[PDB]
C-alpha cells in the first residue's frame, strides 16, 4: 500500500472504497476525479463518506 499515491490520496482511494453505501460507479465519479486531479482526493474523500453517510440504508 504505497505504489498507489501519496499517503492522502491513497488512505482517501481505501476510504472510498471502504464505502459500502456509496453508489458503485458515485463511487466510481469519485475515484475515476481521484485520478484527474489527485489534489482533490481530500475534498472526494469527505464528499463520498458524507454522500455514504447520506445514502446509509433505510
Amino acid at each position: 500500500a504505497d505504489n498507489k499515491f501519496n499517503k492522502e490520496q491513497q488512505n482517501a482511494f481505501y476510504e472510498i472504497l471502504h464505502l459500502p453505501n456509496l453508489n458503485e460507479e458515485q463511487r466510481n465519479a469519485f475515484i475515476x476525479s481521484l485520478k484527474d486531479d489527485p489534489s482533490q482526493s481530500a475534498n472526494l474523500l469527505a464528499e463520498a463518506k458524507k454522500l455514504n453517510d447520506a445514502q446509509a440504508p433505510k
